[PDB]
């Protein structure tokens, strides 16, 4: 459990981490891009929205991630074939950037997300120091375009895991 020795961000605030997200990079170590995060609070919870556009459609998947009794640690619970998530939020200043850490099997990831672009470079390199903090190299990070995002679908392309 990698993700157990982060540090989520003290007095987390998830009325303030509300809103429109943007994914900018990724480190992982895991074997279509482009990325969008509407997160609204649900009382202890967070109902959390994730928009990917792929040959042109907006595809988007509801989710919701419940507390944990640790601010700013969350879990998307296992269901089906889905492996549980554990999500924990750790730096950010809910006005420009977050950095979250997802771990899933026991194999730990680093997402960088944005309010909007582009990201400040203290932020990118203070990202990508982290990733190397979690024992991932230079070339497992990957870079989403600035271009490509989309956040609104159709019926058609609305997967449901509420
Ligand atoms: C406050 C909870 C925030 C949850 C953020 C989830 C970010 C997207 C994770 C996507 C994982 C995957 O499908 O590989």
């Amino acid at each position: 459990s990698p993700i157990s020795t982060i540090q989520p961000k003290a007095n987390f605030d998830a009325q303030q981490f509300a809103g429109t997200w943007l994914l900018v990079a990724v480190g992982s170590a895991a074997r279509a891009e482009a990325t969008t995060l509407h997160v609204a609070p649900q009382g202890t919870a967070m109902a959390v929205s994730t928009f990917r556009k792929l040959d042109g459609i907006c595809w988007q998947v509801r989710q919701l991630y419940g507390d944990t009794g640790v601010l700013g640690r969350f879990l998307l619970q296992a269901r089906g074939a889905r492996g549980a998530v554990h999500v924990v939020v750790a730096e950010t200043d809910y006005q420009s950037f977050a950095v979250l850490y997802l771990e899933r099997a026991g194999q730990l990831s680093v997402k960088l997300y944005a309010r909007s672009l582009p990201v400040s470079d203290s932020v990118l390199s203070g990202f990508e120091q982290r990733v190397q903090e979690a024992h991932l190299t230079e070339d497992q990070i990957f870079y989403f375009p600035k271009y490509g995002f989309c956040e609104a679908a159709d019926q058609f392309h609305v997967l449901d895991e509420v």
